[PDB]
């Protein structure tokens, strides 16, 4: 079963502050990471390189102008239906991608037939073995290029990641046949062709990436936009970056892990800066919600300072935040209690939770962000 689910966006992607970039991906988890692209602070700026479009509409991508040139870019918003199975035995037929996978190259072929400008299309999904039951989701990077001129379009898939030449007929490790297969059948009308498939496999050394394989898509999705925007090659470890490490740096790895870890973001709002190019500035709100999935969280592990001492200050600091999202503003008492309890809420991963919020609020610690609202017993 591979068919169309349709699920909308009034959804938020919460907090998941026990997150690391080993601990893997999903579709909501990047869609999350786009917040990051016009945030002038982040490695991930894209603003130099692109702007918005308008729309110029292909349903489910956002849609971007380079700034160097006459590219549009259009970036799809990662989906839990972009799927390619594939068999692994060569004896049966290729696999299947998912109708909706299909229903967007049916779409990029149409909006290509009236294009007149050169267009990247680029879309993340999973490939899968189908007929082996272990089922690994290993994210991957399908980028189409096309050039109205030639007129062709080239699709690469990326990849961050034996057997001899003759099982290699015999088995299947990747995708590319079903599809192949799948983008020939979407243009087989149209006036163009394919450029040649290729794959770009680029981590070779393992460190068990089953992993930060999303984390290298995502910096992946923004090499090509880049990339595409000036002209120029996308490079990647192995063929333009030497390391990994100078590829998803020290801070690529922080930016992700921040936004995914400590962020609460609708859907709305990443649509919204995506449409017009703004960042989205972190808001008071994220901060409750990002200690209470903390709370919440440590309730259930596993079942220094203790647990109910950690408990216990993030209820207290909860409420006094609470407390100033509306009216309003806090006793003095409340004040009271959480000095005591500031060297708790400070420590550990709690601390960082913390700081990462007091940095992003503007305030260089928890009284200095509160004592603007305490109402004291009394004045002069």
């Amino acid at each position: 079963h591979h068919e169309n689910l349709y699920f909308q966006g009034s959804s938020i992607y919460p907090p998941e502050t026990s997150w690391e970039v080993n601990k893997g991906m999903n579709s909501s988890r990047l869609h999350k990471l786009y917040s990051l692209f016009f945030d002038k602070s982040s490695a991930f700026y894209l603003g130099d390189d692109v702007s918005v479009l308008e729309d110029k509409p292909l349903t489910g991508a956002y849609g971007f102008q380079s700034k160097k040139n006459d590219q549009q870019i259009f970036l799809f918003r990662p989906d839990s239906d972009y799927v390619a199975g594939y068999h692994v035995d060569a004896k049966s037929d290729a696999g299947w991608v998912n109708d909706k996978l299909d229903r967007r190259l049916s779409e990029i072929s149409e909006f290509c037939s009236k294009a007149t400008q050169p267009a990247t299309f680029i879309l993340p999904f999973v490939e899968m073995p189908t007929d082996i039951t272990k089922g690994v989701q290993h994210q991957v990077l399908l980028t189409i290029s096309y050039d109205p001129k030639s007129k062709q379009l080239t699709p690469t898939v990326y990849d961050s990641i034996s057997l001899s030449s003759y099982f290699k007929g015999k088995y299947r490790t990747t995708c590319d046949e079903i599809l192949t297969q799948s983008i020939e059948k979407a243009i087989k009308s149209t006036d163009f062709t394919l450029g040649k498939f290729t794959r770009a496999a680029y981590n070779h050394q393992n460190r068990l990436t089953e992993g930060n394989s999303g984390s290298y898509t995502f910096r992946t999705i923004k090499e090509v936009i880049s990339s595409s925007a000036q002209g120029t090659e996308v490079k990647i470890p192995g063929s333009g970056y030497i390391t990994s490490n100078s590829y998803l740096t020290s801070q690529h790895v922080q930016d992700i892990e921040s936004c995914i870890k400590y962020r609460n973001l609708g859907v709305v709002d990443i649509e919204s800066a995506l449409t017009e190019g703004k960042t989205l500035p972190v808001q008071l709100s994220e901060f409750i919600v990002a200690l209470e999935d903390y709370g919440k969280l440590r309730s259930q592990q596993s079942e220094g300072y203790s647990k109910t001492a950690k408990l216990t200050a993030v209820e207290l600091l909860i409420g006094i935040l609470n407390d100033i999202k509306g009216k309003n503003e806090i006793s003095e008492s409340q004040y009271d209690k959480l000095v005591k309890e500031v060297d708790c809420l400070m420590d550990s991963s709690l601390g960082k939770l913390v700081q990462f919020h007091l940095k992003n609020l503007g305030a260089e610690s928890l009284q200095k962000l509160v004592l603007p609202c305490v109402k004291f017993d009394d004045t002069i």
